């Protein structure tokens, strides 16, 4: 699918509903709603739209990836903690043959606790953006626009 | 419980809803419905019935194992990604005292990425079948029939 | 929040709904309902009340932690299997700035299988109690009572 | 080769000559001769025949694998202790281009000592069946029948 | 022995004689004397008494455990550094067949340096309390009273 | 410095002089000169300029980071093989107090050989972009513009 | 069986046929026939006899262990290199229910190359003697004589 | 020194004072006094004498090794828990140039918990006897008598 | 011995009998007989002869090494799978004091599966040639010629 | 405290009483009395004194650290074997807030056995000197003199 | 390119300029000029020439590999210490599509320190010769002649 | 060479040119020129002179080490980041047969990031001084003056 004909799915994992409410030195002072606004703008800038979602449930994320697989032009995903633990989410993305996927982390996980350094999602994501703040979501959109082109 | 008196629960974990839609060289071109049909036949051949279910949700699979513990003669389980990650499903199966459990993987996980080599479920499953394709499910049923009688 | 003004949230993870039904040499013969009753009395003995919940779903536990963050005076959590696998629950507890958290394991996980020895939750929990049976929940409540005053 | 034209090679590694004489809780009370008779019946149930062999010598098993490579329709192998140590048997099976191979362990090796968890043979065996008792051999023959036709 | 007929041995390992003199954000500002008074009070509240001792010598602590084995109703031990290094103290506790043992750490060691995460003592201690401050000694006493009655 | 007052230093490590000449499926068919041209355009589109350089020599890269520290508004760096090996470049970037740094990899290093998964540079770079092709350089320029401007 | 009624089997693994021909500072100057003579002497001192064998073939050692199981009052084994590699010999000793087994190493393997530090045979051998020179075989014989009476 | 002119020092590490009082299936029913008596007679059987000591204190054991270095013809040492932890006792034995040293474990430490499998003392001890019960002390005396005569 | 007075022993490990019959991209399409013929001419070109042998049996290879130790001027060995598993063959080659030993692998084992990267034989072989095709045997012969001259 | 007002404590761990009686190539021919004299001299050159002590007992060393914390101007310590094993001594030193501490090893521990490479003391010691011979203690005195002024 | 039309590049890494000046029992007494003469002779015997170079600088070796890629018929490389550390040289070699590469080490790195056992270079070199002294360069030349033909 | 006859080479690795410009709490406020001046006076205090140099290039440091080998009486080296990565600098120092070498780190590397704990240079450096600040250079010079003496 192209940007013109289907939205980009923007998926957000656990706890990100609280973005902005603490640790601004690490994650900024923008809320999740502010991030959504940034993505709407960035997609529009490239002639597309987004479908922006958040969940604390691993299985829900899986279901939403199966939906993206049939209905969206690409996925930008910040899997949050499930980055480090979910093989299920990796396998869900693996079923998205041909679909552009960009993983985003607001923080630079490489500078944090050792368990945070690894991501299962990175094994499928076409591109991985870490430590660019909420601007990383914009880069995710920009990359999908380039690929679904 | 005997096969005569209660169904075999066949549980399928995340992403197996899409079986048949990709990677046929590894997983075959049969769909999950085709697998269900195979299981119905295999169980009938032995005078039993099946209760075949699939979920992308770890917690729903746990709930379902608690249901089998009370109501079913055995479990054949393809835990999918959760094989590698879910201590909660191992613990659920551990509550099934005396119930036959056979774990099944369509692919030979030992020939895949190193993180797929290990399974928590195998620590409780009475038998583990991997790399026998969808026929593995029929072996699961055949084992439970031998054990539940 | 003080004990006087808000309940203590007591969370229980997967499989603990079946407490009492097996392995009494390790977990005791009290049911989860008995445990809730113990907690109610322990909280009362210190001028408090509890909000006692159990779920097999990792996402629901996260959702509940976010509720406690805003509405409760502390958390006593037995994360069960999710102790060993859930970065998502660790992250949820980490959003609870200032809130007292005590992690409770009925069994002494240090005497069990190697994978049980480690807990993500212990990275945030203020106190960790293990192997004190269900009395551990009483210690959790007594700790929150000491800290939330 | 088909089942019609050539036997299934069934190979058994060291110590399995003493099967039935101890540890019946783990390995059953059937003797290796009883297993051979089970395999003859299982293969006949699918229009085939077997060539059933046992040796304590790694190099003899490699020799027999080379024989199967040219003269048999598939291999069912319980490599016993060599499963865990023999790169030579792995390399021998690797020479069997296109031949169906199923590895069988009577016990569920994933429940035993840590060194028993890993198998070189599993890196080539199409299918691996563990913890299904001597019925595993039946499943091995069933799989070969399905593949060799 | 019961609480009524013999004292609880409370053992404290190296450097704890200086408790209260530094790092109060981690260990609080109570002195060891203050901790002893807390233990006296807690034991009295359950009809018991304590025998409170501290040593910087691993072999003295071993001697004292042998004494408790014969003369006391239980042991509450904060082995301090020796928690991480002393198989000898673990072996001594292992000689105390039937005796209740609770291990206490004032700080939550799981949040500290990696070498502090593991304790040999926790392989024998019935219960392990970490990060509850000096109130963890009170939990120790409460647990022994529960078990020794 | 701001973008208006100083150029962005764009540094490329060993072997990137041959970009475009092989493995286009991984690295694209743009040459390093093409990438320079993209960076110059990207910077201009945010009111800045670039100082683009490539070297095969670890100590020359260190020298050039010292120069950036004093004369440039930020560093975009693709350290190539030295990402995995060079503590010296990490130390060099550490001296750049307050300067924005973005590391870029054309390929998704997390999908490649295990030694390629780790980067010393990511321990200082503010943001890390991987697998977004040459467009990742544009993202680096965009990030620096956001941080400097 | 007792010493009176059956010989002690003494088994020597690969390369021990050349004992005494090299490295005397490590292994001594006695030949394997001198070792056999020491064993004959030791057993006679205790009213027994020995059946002393050496082989370079793992499968042959397995076969001889099966013989001892049925025909000898105990096994003294120097498995040589196969100590470090042979799960098959371990499994063969494991079949020897009730039979006294002592493992002997002429050199102190714990002082040599790290791969020599571990032995699979020590997981079953009742006693293990290392670094006592050829007098270790004598200690072997003495141990069997104590146990087989 | 020879057996004729000086005693063999026999050192016993922590907790062995309690030998005989528990776990007889592992350690036997002999007391440490019984073992001292066994040693007196085994030395006399070879024209020697012994100086038999036990301590729970690592430094005392090092002090006694210094004394033996100057005053005794050999050392038989069961270091108990300190086998696994004490570099200080390894360094002490290392000062005993030319003195025969035999390490003894009553139990076969290679069949116990993993941390018990390794011994620092084995890095110097000339010989190491494990799993021969208290007879292992006799073998230690026998070896010293052979070396020091 | 010299090349003039004795043959070079050229030993080939398990499965090499089948060289030529598969995977020519890795191993070439020469048969083992063709390699033998290459060896004969390489040795003659330096005034020597060969004794060329192949076995699937570890023990036989050991026995043949003992023969070469007394009867031949050097050993060129491709231990095949046993390169990775056989301490026994290492120890056999260690008995060959002063005899030139060159290890050969047709394929570059360092580019293959991780378990293939390590060889016990290389701990004794004077020289190790890998990935030079069957020409590597020729280099082996050339090296023996150089050393035995 | 200044050098003018209190002595420097010089602590030596186990086995150093024997310094100079062996292994001169590693540790020199000076005795521990010679080392004391060198410290007296070095301290006097800087207007100070020393309190020079040696013990084989970990607990005594801890006791002496507590003494120094209150009574001395700094600590030079060669912990000997306890360097590698004693978290208790590290903890003792950690209580010496603000006190200068320099760790000395006569040998370069980095060139010795792997277990010797690591030191717990180095985690606190302000400075660590290894492989400078007995002259390392003069450097420790010189560093205390610099810091304590 | 063929040997007739272009020289073989022979590259030597750090410190090899001092070959011959020490450790002759490991590296021989030939100087690097002697090695160059051996390479000139061996190439001439096959109708070719060499371009022999040595550098202590990693980046200069990379530069020279790039030169070879365009101008030479093959590379024989002794990367010396950079074998073990340089992903940059590996990457340089990887750009040499279709070019024969042979890696040489004069000493048998597998008999040396553990860090020396691994080479990045070997992941690309076609052939790797180790432990054959300076004759290994001759094998390198002989291999390139065979492949360039 | 003696101190009287030739300068001590004092070599500084990458980034040290910026000493004094940041992180004074770890590295002090002296600049590299101030260090040089300190070394000049230290050497003069012992009748010697210094040749003080700094480079960011690994190969240049190796070249300088070869120069020292022929022309200088010793080496004091702070390899900075190359401590942790440069086998090349180790190998160069290894060529300096008989030459005294002391490694200096201004910061105590053992208290920093885990990768900084290890130094290849320390495998050859006779002495290693860490965490003594710039005074560590003076210790180096003092040690050289003692050894060249
Ligand atoms: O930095 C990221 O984007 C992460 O994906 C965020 C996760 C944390 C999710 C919650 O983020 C919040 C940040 C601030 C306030 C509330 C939630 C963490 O598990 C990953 O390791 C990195
Ligand atoms: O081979 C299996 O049965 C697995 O359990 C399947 C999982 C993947 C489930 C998704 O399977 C599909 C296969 C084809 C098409 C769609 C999904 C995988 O994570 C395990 O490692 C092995
Ligand atoms: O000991 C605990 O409380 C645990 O948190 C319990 C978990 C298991 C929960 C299920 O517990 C039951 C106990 C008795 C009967 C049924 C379930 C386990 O996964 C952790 O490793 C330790
Ligand atoms: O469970 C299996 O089939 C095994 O392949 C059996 C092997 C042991 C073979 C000997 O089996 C006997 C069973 C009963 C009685 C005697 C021998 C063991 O090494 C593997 O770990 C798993
Ligand atoms: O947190 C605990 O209770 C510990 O057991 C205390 C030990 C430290 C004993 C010294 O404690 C002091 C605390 C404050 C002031 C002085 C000493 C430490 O080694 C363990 O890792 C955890
Ligand atoms: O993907 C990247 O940008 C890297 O930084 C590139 C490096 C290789 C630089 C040379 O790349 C070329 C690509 C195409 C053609 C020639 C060189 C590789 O060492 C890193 O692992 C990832
Ligand atoms: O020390 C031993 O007895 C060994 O078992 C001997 C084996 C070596 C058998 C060959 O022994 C010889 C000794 C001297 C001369 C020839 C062979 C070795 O692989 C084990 O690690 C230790
Ligand atoms: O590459 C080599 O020469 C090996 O020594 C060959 C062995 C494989 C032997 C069988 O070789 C064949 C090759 C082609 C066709 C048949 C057998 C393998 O185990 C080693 O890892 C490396
Ligand atoms: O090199 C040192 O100073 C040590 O701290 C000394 C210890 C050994 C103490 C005994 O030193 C002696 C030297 C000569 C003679 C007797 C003892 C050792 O455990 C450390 O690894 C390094
Ligand atoms: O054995 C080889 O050729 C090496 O590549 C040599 C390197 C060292 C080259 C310096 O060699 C010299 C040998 C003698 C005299 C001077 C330098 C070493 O780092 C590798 O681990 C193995
Ligand atoms: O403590 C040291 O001397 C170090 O060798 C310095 C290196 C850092 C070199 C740059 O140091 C500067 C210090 C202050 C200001 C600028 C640079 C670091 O990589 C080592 O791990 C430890």
């Amino acid at each position: 699918r192209s940007l013109a004909n289907a939205p980009i799915m923007i998926l957000n994992g656990p706890n990100l509903n609280l973005l902005g409410q603490r640790q601004p030195e690490i994650y900024g002072s923008d809320t999740l709603a502010d991030v959504e606004a940034l993505c709407v703008k960035a997609a529009a800038a490239h002639g597309g739209t987004v479908d922006f979602r958040q969940s604390n449930h691993e299985g829900e994320l899986v279901d939403w990836i199966h939906e993206a697989r049939l209905n969206h032009c690409g996925i930008v995903i910040n899997p949050a903690a499930y980055s480090h633990t979910s093989v299920a989410i990796l396998d869900a993305l693996n079923t998205c043959d041909g679909l552009p996927v960009v993983e985003v982390h607001i923080s630079n996980i490489h500078q944090r606790e050792p368990f945070r350094h690894h991501s299962y999602v990175s094994q499928r994501a076409d591109g991985v953006v870490a430590g660019c703040g909420v601007q990383g979501y914009v880069f995710g959109v920009e990359r999908i626009a380039a690929l679904a082109g």
